[PDB]
C-alpha cells in the first residue's frame, strides 16, 4: 500500500498536445478530463495496478498507460475501451509518448523508439543522463517528428528528428546544471527548457538549436514543475513546486520577468496551460483542485473557475 501523496489516488497528471484535455493516472485507474469547461470524459477505475503515466493521443484514439508497477506500457484503444498492446520492460518506465506511428518509451537511462504496431519493433535506442522524472517532449504533428531528450551531458537537450534518423542529432548546451523541466510548443518549432536551479526558462529554435529567448523567473532559487506555450507561443506559463503560476512573454518581451502572476491556495504543485480564451491560465493540484485564473499584464489575476475535479 504506497498509496498517493494526498491520500487521493492520484499519481498523475498530464495535458494533451493542446491542452484541451488532461488525464490523471490513479491507484485504480486512469481518467481523462477535457480541460475547459472542465468536464469529466473517461473514467477507469477497475485497472488492476493503476496507472502511473498517461500520455494522451485522441486524434488516433489512443492512450498510453504505465501500469502502477512501472515496467509494463500499455496501448489503450479508447473505442475499444481496453489494452490493445503491451510492451514490459526489465527497468522502470518513467515516461510514454505517441505520435500515429511511434511509441516512445522514457527509462531511467535511455529513451526506446519503437513502431506503432501490434507487435512494436524497436528501431532506435538513445542514451540519456540519469533521468528520473522521464523528461522527453515528441511532437506529434504530421510534419514535424521531433524527439527532444535530456543528453548525457548535463544540462544538455539531443534533438532527433524521427522522420530523418541519418542526420546528426542537435545538441543543445541549454544549462549549466541537471535539466527538470522541458516543454515543446503546438508548432514543434519551439523548446523551453528549466535546470534544477530554476531562476532562467531557456527557449530555443528546435531546427537550430540557438537560443531564441532567456526568461527570469526570480532572483532565488526554484523547483520548476511545469512549463506550457499558448496557442502561438507568444506566452508561457511556468509554474513551480509551491504553486505559484508566472507569465511570460515569450517573443521580444518588455522584459525577462513574467508579468502576471498568481499562486493556488495549497501552496502545492501544479501543472499549468493556457486555457481555451487567450487570456485565462488552467492549474491543476494532485490534491484534486483545478483553477482557471484571468490575467491582464497591468492587473492582478483573478480566479475564473474552481473545482474539484475528482468530484466531476
Amino acid at each position: 500500500g504506497p498509496g498517493s501523496p494526498h491520500g487521493n489516488g492520484l499519481l498523475y497528471a498530464g495535458f494533451n498536445q493542446d491542452h484541451g484535455c488532461f488525464a490523471c493516472g490513479m491507484e485504480n485507474g486512469f481518467r481523462v478530463y477535457n480541460t475547459d469547461p472542465l468536464k469529466e470524459k473517461e473514467k477507469q477505475e477497475f485497472l488492476e495496478g493503476g496507472v502511473g503515466h498517461v500520455e494522451m493521443l485522441f486524434r488516433c484514439n489512443y492512450l498510453a498507460l504505465v501500469g502502477g508497477g512501472k515496467k509494463k506500457v500499455m496501448i489503450w484503444d479508447d473505442l475499444k475501451k481496453k489494452t490493445v498492446i503491451e510492451i514490459e520492460f526489465s527497468t522502470e518506465v518513467k515516461a510514454v509518448k505517441l505520435r500515429r506511428d511511434r511509441i516512445v518509451v522514457v527509462l531511467d537511462s535511455m529513451i526506446k523508439v519503437f513502431t506503432f504496431t501490434h507487435n512494436p519493433h524497436q528501431l532506435h535506442v538513445f542514451e540519456t543522463c540519469y533521468n528520473p522524472k522521464g523528461l522527453c517532449v515528441l511532437c506529434p504533428n504530421s510534419n514535424n517528428s521531433l524527439l527532444a531528450f535530456p543528453g548525457t551531458h548535463t544540462g544538455h537537450v539531443q534533438l532527433v528528428d524521427l522522420a530523418s534518423t541519418e542526420k546528426p542529432p542537435v545538441d543543445i548546451p541549454a544549462h549549466e546544471g541537471v535539466l527538470s523541466c522541458i516543454a515543446l510548443n503546438l508548432q514543434g518549432t519551439r523548446i523551453a527548457t528549466a535546470s534544477e536551479k530554476g531562476t532562467l526558462i531557456r527557449i530555443f529554435d528546435t531546427s537550430s538549436g540557438h537560443l531564441i529567448q532567456e526568461l527570469r523567473r526570480g532572483s532565488q532559487a526554484a523547483n520548476i514543475y511545469c512549463i506550457n506555450f499558448n496557442q502561438d507561443a507568444s506566452l508561457i506559463c511556468v509554474s513551480s513546486d509551491h504553486g505559484t503560476v508566472h507569465i511570460f512573454a515569450a517573443e521580444d518581451p518588455k522584459s525577462k520577468w513574467s508579468f502576471s502572476k498568481f499562486q493556488v491556495p495549497s501552496g502545492s504543485p501544479c501543472i499549468c496551460a493556457f486555457g481555451t480564451e487567450p487570456n485565462a491560465v488552467i492549474a491543476i493540484c494532485a490534491d484534486g483542485s483545478y483553477y482557471k485564473f484571468l490575467f491582464n499584464p497591468k492587473g492582478e489575476c483573478i480566479r475564473d473557475v474552481y473545482a474539484q475535479f475528482l468530484e466531476m
